[PDB]
C-alpha cells in the first residue's frame, strides 16, 4: 500500500493510477494530515505530490514534520521534493514561474534511474529550485538550467524529483516510478485475482442471506457489479430501465449477455413514459432533471413491488469517493464494492467475471442517453434519425479498427433539415480531453454513408473542440 | 479556334477548358448544328464530345453527315468515336451500361500517343463499343477487355478514342489533346494580350462616348471589368454598394485599389438599409430576395441620381452563356481567364487571387436571422480562419473557404472545398494539425464561440454554402 500525499497538484489522481499500473495499491490522502492518520494504513512507501503553490507561500499545505522521521521510503515530486529539502537541511530558493516545460536530463544516475538510457525527457516544474540538497544527500540528476533536478539520501530511502514522472511528457516516468517501487521494496499485491477474491469474500459476508437491489444501465460498471453479485451467489435483482433513449440494439445485447451469465435481470419498458415526460423540453438541464426524475420513479416502483431489499448496490468508484434521489421512505444499506477502484480496474474485473468483449470494451454512454444528443426537443422521429446515424458511425469505427483508439465517440443531431455532428475524443480522466484526430479518409467515408443511408441528414460535420474549453457532450 | 460539338457529355465544358489551357481558343456548339453554322467560325479542328445516350438511341443527338466530309481535323470522344465509326463504314454495337471506368491501355501507338510512354490510364466509357473501324483505319489503341480503344484514319487527320482525355482520371489526357492539336496543326492564338487588345478595342467602339454604368462587388470579375473600362478610356461610374455584409476591411481594400488604378468609383453606404430590411427574417430565400431587392433599389437610385447611363456593363462569363443596353465583354471567357486579364490590367494579387464571395455576403452564413452582433462575431471568426489559411499557405490550395455561425451560445462551422466549376466540389482535406490551430485560435480570441466544427460534406449531396 503506497500512500499518495496530495499537496494540490492536478496530477495527484494520476500518480495513484500509475502506481496501480505497476501492480501496487495506491491510496490518496490530503498532504496536511496527522502522522497517525497517514500511518494507520501501514504504508509500504510514501509519495509527496506537487502543488500549484510555492513552498514559500504560507497558504500552501505543509506535511506533519514527523513524517520525514518515520523511516518509510519516500519520493518527493516538485513541491514534494522542495518540502523534503528545506524540511531536512537543504536549501530551496525562489525561481522561475508556476509553469511546466519539457527538459532533457543532462545527468541521471543511481538506482532511481536505471533502465533510463539515451534521452530522458522530463516534464519539469519551474517553480522555485532546491539549490542545496539535505546535508549528506546526493544530487542524482540535472538539466541544462537546473543543476539539481533530483536528489537522494545516502541510504537510498528518500528521493526528490523536480519533474513529474506520472505525466506523459515524461515518457520514461513509469520506469522511474517502477525503480522507486523496486527500491522501497514494495510488494506487488494489487492484482485482479486478489481484488476479485476480496470482493467476493466481502460481498458474501455483508450480503449474507439478504437480497441486493441494483440498477443496470448497460455500462461496464453496473454490468460487472451485477456479475459480482451473481458469481458471489448473493440474492439480488438487477433492474434495467429502458427509457427508450438507448443506442440501436442496446437493450437486447445487454439483457442477453447478463442473463446468460446468470444475473437476475428485470427489464422495464418505460419508453412511452420518458418520451411523454420530455415533450416540448429544450433546456438540457431540464431534460436531465426530467430523465433523472422518471428514472427514480420507475426504479422505486420496482423496488417496492419486488421488495424487500436490504441492500442497494452502487458502482461508486474511487474518483467519486475523492470527491438519483430515492424517496425518503425507501431506506437502504449501501453496498459499494468498487469504491477504491478506478474505472479500468473494473473492466479488468469484468474480464475475470466472464463478461464478453462486446460489452466489456464498449465506450461510456450517459444516463440520459440520446436525449442529450439532439439539440432541441426530443421527439420519436428525431431519435429514429439519430439512432441510425449513430449506428453507422459506431459500425464504421469498429470496421476500421478505430473504435478502441478513442475513449468515446458520439453523434449529435441538430435541427435546421438536419446537420449531424460526429464527435470523438481521447482522454484518461474525462475531465480534460482532446478531440480525436480520426483519419481524413475515414471521416469522408463516415459522412458519405450517413447522408447516403440517412437522407434526412443533409450535412455532416466533425467537432474540432477539446476540453477545455468545451464539454464532451454537446449539452 | 477549335470547335467542340456538344453531344450531351457532362464533361463538355471541360473539353473546352483544356483546349484553352493548351493556348487554343474553343467554342461549344450543339452536336446537331447545321454544317453552315459550324463552319462560319472557320474552325481549324473539331472535337465531338461524349454523351449519356447511346448512338442507337433514336432521340440521341446526331451530327450533320457532311461534317464528316469537310476536310477538317477532328477527334471523336466516346459517343463521338462511335458516330465516327458508323457514319464511315465501321461497326458499332450495344454493350455494357452507361458508366465510366479506369483501365490501362494495353497498347498505344501513333502520333496521337506521342510522348505517352510507360503506363497510360484512361477513363473509359462503357456505353457501346466500336467492334470494327471504318475501312482503312487503324486501331491504334487497346485495353484489356476492349480491342478497340482508339482508331485513326489513314490520312492521320481524324481520330477516335473510347476514353475521356479531358478528365483528371486520364492523367496524360492533356498530352493526347496536345498531340491532336499538333497533328491538326492548330495555331495557338489564345493568349492574354490578344484577349486584352481585342477587348479594349471592342469596349471602346461599342460604348463610344456614351455613359456605361457597372456595379463592383469586390469580386475579381467586377473589378477586372471596371479596370477594363478605365483602361479603355471609357466614361464610367463604378458603383460599390456596401450592404454591411462584407468581410473585415473588404470595402477599404477594394475602393483603395480601384481608385488607385483609375476607376471612377462611387461607394454607397447602405449598411443600415440592408440591416433594417433583414430584421426578423430567417428564411435563406427571403434573405436573398430582400438583399436583391435592396441592392437594385440602391443601384437604381444612383443610376438616376447620376444618369443617364446608356450601357449597363456586366461580368457575364461563358459558363453563364452555356432602359439599359448590356455590355458584357467576358461572355466567352472562364473566371480563371478573367483573373489572367486582371494581371495584365495591373490588378494586385491581394484582390486578384481572392476566393469568390456571395452577393448576400455573410447574411447567408448566419444560420438564423442576421443581426449586427452576430455579424461582428462571424466577421472576427471569418477573419481568423482566412488569416491562418494564408499564413499556412493553404488559402491558395483551396477554391473557397467560409465560416458559418450557428446560434445555439454559438457553434462555428469551418468550411473549405476544392472545385473546378463550383458545380461539383469536394470538402477540402485540410491538415488535422491546422484545423486544431484554427479551432483553438477561434475559441480563444472569440469567446462567444464555444465550439468549432469542420464540414465533411461534398457537393453533391450538399451546397458549398449552408443556405
Ligand atoms: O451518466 C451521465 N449522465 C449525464 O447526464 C452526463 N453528461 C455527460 N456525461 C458523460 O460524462 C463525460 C463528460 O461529458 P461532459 O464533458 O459533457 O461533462 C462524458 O463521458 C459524457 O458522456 C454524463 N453521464
Ligand atoms: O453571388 C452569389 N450570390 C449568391 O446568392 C450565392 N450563393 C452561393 N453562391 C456561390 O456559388 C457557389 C456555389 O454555392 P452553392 O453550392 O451553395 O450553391 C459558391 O462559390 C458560393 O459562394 C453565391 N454567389
Amino acid at each position: 500500500m503506497v500512500l499518495v500525499l496530495d499537496f494540490g497538484s492536478q496530477y495527484t489522481r494520476l500518480i495513484a493510477r500509475r502506481l496501480r499500473e505497476l501492480r501496487a495499491f495506491s491510496l490518496i490522502l490530503p498532504g496536511d494530515a496527522p502522522l497517525e492518520e497517514v500511518l494507520k494504513h501501514r504504508p509500504q512507501a510514501l509519495i509527496l505530490s506537487g502543488g500549484p503553490r510555492s513552498v514559500f507561500d504560507p497558504d500552501a499545505p505543509r506535511p506533519d514534520p514527523r513524517l520525514f522521521s518515520s523511516g518509510l521510503p519516500l519520493l518527493g515530486i516538485c513541491y514534494g521534493m522542495q518540502l523534503l529539502a528545506q524540511e531536512l537541511g537543504g536549501r530551496v530558493e525562489r525561481a522561475g514561474r508556476a509553469e511546466y516545460g519539457k527538459a532533457l536530463l543532462t545527468r541521471h544516475e543511481g538506482p532511481l534511474f536505471r533502465g533510463l538510457e539515451g534521452e530522458v525527457q522530463v516534464w519539469m516544474s519551474h517553480q522555485d529550485a532546491v539549490t542545496a540538497p539535505p546535508p549528506g544527500w546526493r544530487v542524482v540528476a540535472e538539466t541544462e538550467e537546473n543543476p539539481v533536478a533530483a536528489i537522494a539520501s545516502p541510504d537510498g530511502r528518500a528521493y526528490g524529483v523536480q519533474f513529474h514522472p506520472e505525466v506523459a511528457h515524461t515518457p520514461k516516468g513509469m520506469q522511474i516510478l517502477e525503480n522507486f517501487l523496486e527500491l522501497a521494496g514494495v510488494k506487488r499485491d494489487w492484482t485482479p485475482e486478489h481484488v476479485l477474491e476480496e470482493l467476493l469474500r466481502e460481498v458474501r459476508e455483508r450480503a449474507g442471506k439478504d437480497r441486493v437491489l441494483l440498477a443496470v444501465s448497460g455500462g461496464v460498471d453496473s454490468s460487472t457489479l451485477a456479475l459480482l453479485l451473481a458469481k458471489a451467489g448473493v440474492d439480488h435483482l438487477a433492474v434495467f430501465v429502458d427509457h427508450g433513449l438507448l443506442r440501436l440494439g442496446e437493450r437486447e445485447e445487454v439483457e442477453g449477455a447478463l442473463r446468460a451469465l446468470g444475473v437476475n435481470l428485470l427489464v422495464v419498458d418505460a419508453k412511452e413514459r420518458f418520451l411523454k415526460a420530455l415533450k416540448g423540453v429544450e433546456d438540457p438541464e431540464e431534460k436531465r432533471k426530467i430523465i433523472g426524475r422518471e428514472f427514480v420513479a420507475a426504479f422505486s416502483q420496482v423496488a417496492r413491488e419486488r421488495g424487500p431489499f436490504r441492500f442497494l448496490a452502487q458502482g461508486t468508484l474511487y474518483p467519486d469517493v475523492i470527491e438519483g434521489g430515492l424517496p425518503e421512505d425507501l431506506e437502504f444499506e449501501l453496498l459499494e464494492p468498487f469504491r477504491l477502484l478506478f474505472k479500468d480496474e473494473v473492466r479488468e474485473l469484468a474480464l475475470l467475471l466472464g463478461l464478453p468483449d462486446t460489452l466489456r470494451l464498449r465506450h461510456p454512454f450517459p444516463g440520459p442517453g440520446l436525449a442529450v444528443r439532439v439539440l432541441g426537443e426530443v421527439t420519436e422521429e428525431r431519435l429514429e434519425i439519430l439512432r441510425r446515424a449513430d449506428d453507422i458511425f459506431t459500425s464504421l469505427l469498429r470496421e476500421w479498427g478505430l473504435y478502441e483508439k478513442v475513449a468515446q465517440a458520439l453523434a449529435v443531431l441538430t435541427p435546421v433539415g438536419y446537420v449531424l455532428a460526429l464527435r470523438a475524443v481521447t482522454t484518461e480522466d474525462f475531465m480534460t480531453a482532446d478531440w480525436a484526430r480520426l483519419p481524413l479518409e475515414f471521416l469522408d467515408e463516415a459522412a458519405r454513408r450517413i447522408t447516403r443511408r440517412v437522407p434526412e441528414i443533409g450535412r455532416v460535420v466533425y467537432d474540432l473542440t477539446s476540453k477545455p474549453p468545451a464539454t464532451i457532450e454537446w449539452e
